[PDB]
């Protein structure tokens, strides 16, 4: 346990950016911007304390380790209200930080601002679950900022640094035990438009430095590095990090880039090479416009050699070196190879024809070829594929091997090659400065035309890849002399590093095919320095061009394929039962983010499946695909920009030919070992045989490792620290109820019957709206008329597809021409009929579910519930007050369309999304879809399998004679279709109980992310749901979606006509689109739960572009679970995403949610939410007498059983309330109304019968219904399915009966109403609940709790008759002749005394007393004082002057008065007062209140020193 106490100040200097003084950058006053930065002090602000030279801007770094507390002395000095605001720590009311509606007390508004020149005190406490001890590395980074102004505080400075680390890992200086140096990274964008002065300046920024101008890093070689990385701006950014010549490990994952978002932060491990100087810097091409550059150095520390910094000797069994050969030659190339007949022989295109647009555009390209021999450059080629047009030579490696390389130049210009990641470290060592002068900062030279060279790479065991990979790994190799103008000419090529279990491509599973057309690549002929040699020829005269034209600048730019555009490429076709595995990169840059979709397949990422990919810029990533479906597809990029939406390849899936042989053209894989042309790799040995016939051979120096070498020590043990404080214990990713009011009985069921017996959907009998109508048929309106056609076909009839890896390639010959006859579909009697659901139902789960869903009409208001936060009357939010037609799905009963299933409690928080569609494993799943519109939509699934007419697409080739009824369904019609769950859709096996998919209308796709059609949709494993009704068990679930809504791209008929596009380009129409969550901008309601609870989330973002969303909970933690139990704070989501997450809520009160990207989190997509008590089963009154008999009304009564004074539970004469008549049919019953004065959650009720008379009356049946006013009320329905609860009442009389709304609910009028009885009608009710937005609970636990030494009336003890009535006995039930004392003096001066040993805070008190019958005795006025140590004694007085309140007493002897005060008292001691006595003094009492969360701060190691 320790205390680290900080001291800072916040303090405005003048900057700018260019260090020529480390500080304060000033010289001849050539440009000076004013500034507000932090600067950490010694103790007591004494003398500043001097900082280091490499942050320039950067605030001090915080550091904590798990069970210690943090206490900050803030103080200002500029002239600007500031604050400060951490990131991932568990607060409190008191030390948040940010300022929102809340309902707090003006004692808890000072966190909020702080004047200029004053001092405020920050105070932190950590604990087990905000911990980083879940397998990863020991210590996690944050950062921390201003809240008071989030734009105008950031661009002005103000950020900082925090890091937590696990137990036992920290010395007295906040170094760790192991690592020997920590570096933190900072990337900013800075604009001075938007900054406390106003002026034009956009800066790119390390640190604090511009173009380039930082001062060195130097360090030693061999030497492990922990690298923290930041990066922050105001708008949405992003980041591509990447360390030349080093490769760096995250998240058991090798990788050598690093990708970032705005307000994000990341954690290194990194081992350095031999020696050099080199570069890092970004990848994004704006960036390196700029200069976004920082440098590294490292020398030879003497004495420190590890005896291995890099080297490793040539004594490899098999040696992969061989006699590499690659040249650089020019090359005339054509884009377009359809005007070919089907050629496609690469062969030098000398026309030169001239149109214009180019046909055989003739560009001037250099492309990598290459050659057999060393005889090098002459007439010998290895063949290949006379697929991938341009990409150079593909590359193989594996681990602990070598490699030559042959370069010689031909192109007239200098130029070189250099991998990524490949190479741990070059071996720069052997080269000199002779020739590798290495420029600057390169260590690579260059070649002069007409010269050769050599390089020579190295692979290391540090280069291996992870046991949580891929098969093997996948890096590009470039020119390096100019990266942007030489990747604008076509040079590229593919490196692949395989595993040393990996085989080098003998066999892969069974990869009939691998393919490397997975490239894409945009190229702009404006920056290749060959634009003036094809302009000179391009035209007829070359003295008239400018760049002015836009038909000329954007006419020379080609996005492509493998060089080829989409247009001109043919289709694929693969044998059944077949793995193929694919790898993607992307050179071609242009500052946007990818993304690929696959139909009727899905992926294998590591260890779980996506169906749906994100590339970034220069990255490369591997999968795999195995081919289980008969029939044509399509690849496409889906979720495309509004731009380049051309780029999709088709593939056949076909039956194979049962031949036994020559079912196609194969003769297995002729070369085996890439081996067309041999003399290229001769010493590649044969891939059979791997580096052990029976040993290795093995020759290295290994005395790095300076303990054991410890390969068998996978200290991935799952150690796991422990310290809990408060109320925070340990936690795993489990199914945990934790602690909420719940029982054990009841809770799981079975689902026996299974095969046909799920028929639930008719369960409910009355519903509200009535049109009779049936299913019909398909009704296609229109004709025959190309609904179905063949969109994409090419059947093409090609030998070089060549059967690249394992086994056979189809001869596209001998194929099948439906390819989809299987036994479900092809039948020639009738059509399409659907009893396939039948076929295929998987053993004995049967389960066929059932599902009614329509299309239908309405209007939208996007901001509603704003009511309460709309002060000024103005408008709704805009003069055009947010109203719009649109169009949504809904649910009904049968297949009569005619009952619509209202919408209950669980599912309000949903607002525009559709109705939620949920299964289990291996289940059938029939939905009806039927259109009510006035034009076609459709209905498309996603991730889920399904065989054709299931789909919603017009692109098909399969066009049999059945012209598809699906794909359109037209007003007036209704459509079946029939899904099918499998294995492969399903959830891990260790992870959380179920994910989450969705569907949406696809047949244009710019009405499903518009217009309002959502359809999330739930596969949970077996085991969980229940029969009756389709409802989760064990968890709460919340399912969030949010992103923009464009009120412009919805034009069909929901038109965008709105007076012809009516805007001056300042309108919200165009210029700020609604940014919503649920289609709403604020106050989304429905979001409740309680504390120290477990929540399921499925966060889910589909289309769009350009967004990157990150996520904050304030105050709250959330946990990732599944096959690694890693632990984050913030989580960022990417397009096409889908994640499921848990959370544990912490305290009690009102959070906020939203988005920190920036300008876009102030214009909406702001939610507060509430968390309500631990518990809330406290008894409201109406039995004690609390509640007022005239505050109930009922309707009729038999007459001397009144209503109002029948109320009470356990007493009385004449008990209870009777109507003497029961009604005929329905209920229509008469009422018994209960209001309350206030809001508050109920929670639950109580029942009890009537026995008069030799004589039992009891209600069986009852409903309830509950206001907020008497003009509208609604009717309680939740976990039935007959549309309204029904409650199961009373068995026999004198028995009390208690039910649980499983939704707290909150209302001030409550009305409940029998609707069947046994004799007479007769109720008798007790309510249960508690008071909201507040801490109201028994704190003191006077009844039971403290121990009988604390409560001793110290005071004024004159208070014994002798030993029997003894203090401390005052308690509210205290059975016996036991109470409070009485004073034996009886005089004026004699008070009560109450002690607590935590300071604690106190609400409200319930003062009942006068238990004594032989004689009643009771008070009648009190006051109050309380203190701090017990010397000041602050009387409680009201803010208008100095006078001691008042209080009520009670007035009879069975009466419970409870008295309120406003401002609660914080506090130990308290003294009541008596002031007036009816009789003898007596009382009782119990507390309410709540204690301070993090007053943890006891004396523990001072100082931390």
């Amino acid at each position: 346990a320790q205390l680290r106490q900080f001291y800072v100040a916040a303090q405005g200097i003048s900057w700018s950016y260019r260090p020529e003084p480390t500080n304060s950058s000033l010289n001849l006053s050539v440009t000076s911007f004013k500034k507000i930065v932090y600067r950490e002090y010694e103790p007591y602000f004494k003398k500043e304390k001097p900082q280091s030279t490499i942050s320039g801007l950067l605030g001090p770094t915080l550091y904590a380790e798990v069970g210690d507390i943090i206490k900050v002395h803030f103080k200002n000095k500029a002239d600007k209200p500031l604050s400060i605001h951490p990131q991932g720590i568990r607060y409190s009311k008191l030390s948040e930080g940010a300022s929102y509606l809340d309902h707090t007390f003006p004692a808890e508004k000072m966190d909020d601002a702080v004047a200029p020149g004053r001092e405020y005190t920050y105070e932190w406490s950590i604990s087990e679950d905000s911990g980083p001890t879940h397998d990863d590395p020991p210590c996690l980074t944050h950062i921390y900022y201003s809240h008071e102004n989030l734009i105008e505080d950031f661009n002005s400075g103000l950020i900082g640094p925090l890091l937590i680390c696990k137990k036992g890992t920290l010395t007295e200086g906040g170094t760790q035990k192991t690592f020997d140096k920590q570096i933190v990274l900072l990337f900013a964008v800075f604009d001075e438009s938007k900054s406390w002065s106003q002026s034009s300046s956009l800066m790119y920024t390390v640190n604090g430095y511009v173009n380039g101008t930082m001062p060195d890093i130097t360090v030693c070689a061999h030497d492990h590095i922990s690298w923290h990385l930041l990066g922050m701006s105001s708008g949405p950014e992003l980041f591509s990090i990447h360390f030349n010549g080093q490769v760096l490990e995250q998240n058991h994952h090798k990788v050598s880039a690093i990708t970032l978002v705005s307000a994000t932060s990341t954690t290194a491990n990194m081992t350095v090479g031999p020696e050099g100087k080199w570069i890092i810097s970004s990848l994004t091409p704006k960036h390196l416009q700029a200069g976004m550059q920082a440098y590294i150095d490292i020398k030879n520390c003497p004495k420190k050699t590890r005896n291995l910094k890099k080297i490793t000797r040539e004594q490899r069994r098999h040696m992969k070196r061989w006699e590499y050969f690659i040249a650089a030659e020019e090359v005339i190339w054509d884009y377009a190879p359809v005007i070919p007949a089907n050629m496609d022989k690469k062969y030098r295109s000398q026309h030169l024809d001239n149109f214009s647009n180019q046909i055989g555009k003739h560009y001037k390209k250099v492309m990598y070829t290459q050659y057999e021999d060393e005889s090098f450059t002459k007439h010998t080629v290895n063949p290949n594929m006379k697929e991938d047009g341009i990409l150079g030579p593909i590359i193989r490696a594996q681990v602990r091997d070598t490699l030559k390389i042959v370069f010689k130049n031909m192109a007239s210009r200098p130029y070189s090659i250099y991998p990524h990641g490949v190479t741990f470290s070059p071996y720069e060592d052997e080269v000199n400065s002779s020739f590798t002068s290495g420029r600057n900062n390169t260590m690579i030279r260059a070649v002069q035309p007409g010269e050769t060279y050599t390089y020579k790479w190295n692979i290391l065991e540090f280069d291996e890849p992870t046991e949580n990979d891929a098969q093997c790994l996948t890096r590009p190799y470039y020119s390096d002399v100019d990266i942007m103008r030489d990747i604008a000419s076509g040079l590229i090529g593919l490196l692949l590093i395989c595993k040393s279990r990996s085989l080098d491509r003998r066999g892969i599973q069974r990869a009939a095919d691998i393919e490397q057309q997975a490239v894409f690549a945009v190229f702009d002929e404006n920056k290749s320095w060959y634009l003036e040699d094809n302009i000179n020829k391009f035209c007829e005269n070359p003295d008239e061009v400018k760049r002015d034209d836009p038909k000329f600048y954007e006419s020379n730019i080609m996005s492509t394929i493998n060089g080829y555009v989409p247009e001109s490429i043919t289709t694929l076709g693969f044998c059944f039962d077949d793995t193929v595995q694919w790898h993607f990169c992307s050179v071609g840059t242009q500052n946007e983010i990818l993304t690929i979709h696959f139909t009727g397949h899905s992926f294998i990422y590591g260890k779980r499946h996506e169906d749906t990919l994100t590339l970034f810029p220069m990255r490369g990533e591997s999968v795999t695909v195995t081919m289980d479906n008969v029939g044509t597809w399509m690849l496409t990029s889906m979720n495309s920009s509004p731009r380049s939406k051309k780029l999709r390849l088709k593939f056949r899936d076909v039956k194979c030919i049962p031949d036994d042989d020559e079912d196609s053209y194969e003769i297995f894989e002729p070369p085996e070992s890439t081996v067309m042309a041999t003399r290229k790799m001769h010493d590649r040995l044969e891939p059979e045989d791997e580096e052990s016939d029976a040993d290795y051979d093995y020759q290295n120096r290994l005395a790095a490792a300076l303990g054991i070498r410890s390969f068998r020590n996978s200290s991935l043990n799952q150690e796991e620290e422990e310290f809990n404080l408060t109320a925070l214990a340990l936690e795993n990713g489990t199914e945990f109820v934790s602690s909420n009011t719940d029982i054990i009985v009841g809770s799981n069921y079975s689902s026996p019957s299974n095969i046909l017996g799920q028929m639930p959907s008719p369960s409910s009998p009355t519903l509200n709206d009535t049109f009779l109508s049936k299913e019909f048929n398909p009704l296609v309106i229109v004709g025959l008329s190309k609904d179905g056609t063949d969109y994409i076909e090419i059947i093409p009839k090609e030998e070089v597809q060549s059967s690249e890896d394992d086994y056979a390639e189809i001869d596209y010959v001998p194929y099948d021409d439906p390819y989809k006859t299987d036994v479900r579909t092809n039948i020639n009697s009738s059509r399409d009929p659907d009893n396939i659901a039948a076929w295929y139902l998987r053993s004995n789960n049967g389960n066929r579910r059932n599902y009614y869903i329509a299309a239908e009409e309405i209007s939208w208001d996007y901001s509603e519930f704003v009511q309460r936060e709309t002060d000024i009357e103005d408008s709704d939010d805009i003069p055009e007050d947010t109203t719009y037609k649109k169009v949504v799905f809904r649910k009904y009963l049968d297949s009569t369309f005619t009952k619509r299933d209202p919408r209950g409690e669980y599912e309000e928080h949903l607002g525009i999304l559709g109705p939620i569609i949920r299964a289990e494993v291996d289940d059938v799943i029939q939905v009806r879809f039927k259109n009510l519109a006035s034009r076609p939509y459709s209905l498309h699934a996603h991730g889920l399998s399904y065989e054709k007419s299931s789909e919603g697409k017009t692109y098909e080739d399969d066009s049999p004679e059945w012209f598809k009824e699906d794909n359109a369904v037209q007003p007036n019609s209704s459509y079946t279709y029939v899904w099918h769950a499998t294995e492969r859709s399903g959830p891990e096996s260790p992870g959380s109980a179920c994910r989450a998919w969705a569907y949406y209308s696809a047949v244009n796709p710019e009405k499903d992310i518009h217009s309002g059609l959502i359809g999330p949709l739930l596969i949970c494993q077996k085991g969980i749901l229940h029969k009756d009704s389709n409802m989760p068990v064990d968890m709460r679930e919340f399912v969030l979606l949010f992103m923009t809504f464009d009120e412009k791209k919805s034009w069909y008929y929901e038109k965008k006509s709105r007076s012809s596009w009516r805007l001056t380009s300042s309108e919200m129409k165009k210029s700020h689109e609604f940014h919503a969550i649920n289609g709403m901008i604020y106050s989304l309601p429905g979001l409740k739960m309680y504390e120290q609870e477990w929540v399921r989330l499925h966060l889910l973002n589909i289309g769009g572009s350009q967004d990157i969303h990150v996520v904050h909970f304030h105050g709250q933690t959330l946990l990732e679970n599944g096959n690694k139990q890693h632990q984050l704070g913030v989580w960022p989501l990417l397009p096409g995403s889908f994640k499921t997450l848990e959370m544990k809520a912490s305290k009690p009160g009102w959070w906020l949610l939203n988005t920190e990207v920036g300008e876009n989190q102030r214009a909406g997509m702001q939610t507060p939410f509430l968390i309500m008590d631990r518990d809330c089963r406290m008894p409201m009154g109406l039995s004690t007498g609390i509640i007022s008999d005239s505050q109930i009304k009922a309707s009729e009564f038999l007459g001397y059983w009144e209503p109002r004074l029948a109320r009470l539970n356990n007493g009385g004469s004449y008990n209870a309330w009777s109507v003497e008549k029961l009604a005929a049919e329905f209920a229509s019953k008469p009422w018994i109304q209960v209001d309350m004065q206030k809001e508050v959650i109920i929670t639950g009720i109580q029942t009890q019968g009537a026995k008069h008379y030799l004589k039992s009356c009891y209600t069986t049946e009852f409903y309830v219904a509950y206001s907020s006013n008497q003009i509208n009320w609604q009717i309680f329905k939740g976990n039935s399915t007959r549309n309204v609860m029904y409650f199961n009442g009373n068995s026999d009389a004198s028995t009390i009966k208690e039910n649980q709304f499983d939704p707290p609910i909150v209302a001030r009028y409550i009305r409940i109403s029998p609707t069947r009885a046994y004799n007479r009608p007769t109720l008798r009710l007790e309510l249960q609940g508690c008071e909201v937005n507040g801490c109201s609970t028994p704190l003191g636990m006077e009844n039971g709790k403290i121990e009988n030494k604390q409560i001793t009336a110290s005071s004024f003890k004159k208070s014994w008759w002798g030993d029997y009535w003894e203090p401390f006995r005052a308690r509210l039930n205290a059975q016996g002749r036991v109470n409070a004392w009485q004073a034996k003096a009886n005089n004026n001066k004699q008070w009560l005394e109450i002690d607590l040993l935590k300071i604690k805070k106190i609400t409200a008190i319930i003062t009942q007393g006068c238990k004594s019958l032989s004689s009643e005795m009771y008070v009648k006025s009190y006051t109050i004082h309380y203190s701090e140590q017990g010397v000041e004694w602050k009387p409680y007085r009201l803010k208008s002057s100095m006078v001691d309140k008042i209080f009520e007493g009670n007035t009879n002897t069975k009466g419970h008065v409870k008295n309120f005060f406003n401002p609660p008292i914080i506090s130990r001691f308290i003294r009541v007062i008596p002031k007036t006595w009816n009789q003898s003094i007596a009382l009782r009492l119990e507390l309410f209140g709540c204690d301070i969360y993090e007053d943890q701060v006891d004396p523990r190691l001072i100082d931390g020193k």
